[PDB]
């Protein structure tokens, strides 16, 4: 039930993961202490709809009042932006865009640290990015999605952090939700086996502390339970004939927008 996406599809959710993470590179230089949350929604805003031409799929979605989501510390997700709500030194903190353009999806987040980093607010970002780089290196045809939250968690518990279970990342396209489910975690529950053209997120949610999280009151924003600090990346990726190509890589990223594995790219018959 996982749609398999079409040449022309993906070229459209090319352009709109292109223009997702480039809100993510335009925001960058606005997200410094002092700066509300709700502004930097307004930057975003004006900048999906004016400049790209685009739309946020979050704004108003089923009542979702605010562009895009915008998780401060221990706001594990659906941060909501707050024109009171100013950056401090030390906070780290995600933002989480989706673009919709010609009718496709573009969904992608990342931690901005504020200021001087914190050293576990430094760690956890760094060992969440590469949660998510570590499962994008292994997206390809022929993978369980199973084997990809196993090996997020695994390396996500060793590095003594916690991944969020309630949350995943998921198919995408010309719905903003899409099967799969993809987990961050390990679930016998996960039977997926990847083939080419599926498009979908990977947005591992990681807990400095526990994994518990208390979903608030406003009916959206997530929080860790222990008040732990909380990172996110996501990337939202076609899978490949032989690997995956990351729609809404960023500049910063340092990672490929193409990953390919050895045993299946295209070989002569013999080699
Ligand atoms: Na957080």
């Amino acid at each position: 039930a996982i749609s398999i996406k079409t040449p022309e599809d993906i070229e459209k959710m090319r352009v709109a993961g292109r223009l997702a993470a480039e809100v993510l590179e335009m925001i960058e230089p606005y997200v410094k202490p002092g700066v509300s949350t709700g502004e930097l929604d307004r930057i975003c805003n004006d900048y999906i709809v004016n400049e790209q031409h685009a739309v946020s799929a979050c704004l108003g979605y089923h009542g979702y009042p605010k562009s895009v989501c915008i998780s401060i510390n221990e706001v594990v997700c659906h941060g909501i932006p707050d024109d009171a709500k100013l950056l401090k030194d030390g906070d780290i903190v995600n933002i989480d865009v989706t673009v919709i353009k010609d009718g496709f999806h573009g969904d992608t987040s990342k931690m901005f640290i504020v200021g001087k980093p914190t050293i576990m607010g430094e760690r956890l970002c760094r060992i969440t990015q590469e949660s998510l780089y570590l499962a994008l290196r292994m997206v390809k045809p022929g993978i369980n999605l199973r084997e990809i939250g196993a090996a997020i968690q695994k390396f996500v518990e060793a590095e003594g952090f916690s991944v969020v279970r309630e949350y995943c990342g998921h198919g995408i396209g010309q719905g903003f939700h899409e099967e799969p489910q993809v987990l961050h975690y390990d679930s016998r529950e996960t039977n997926v086996v990847l083939k080419p053209g599926m498009t979908f997120t990977i947005e591992p949610m990681v807990n400095a502390g526990k994994k518990e999280i208390r979903t608030m009151k406003d009916g959206w924003t997530v929080k860790t339970k222990d008040r732990s600090l909380s990172a996110q990346y996501e990337h939202t990726i076609v899978v490949t004939d032989n690997g995956c190509e990351i729609l809404t890589l960023r500049k910063d990223d340092t990672i490929p927008a193409i990953i390919s594995h050895d045993e299946l790219v295209p070989r002569g018959s013999l080699e």
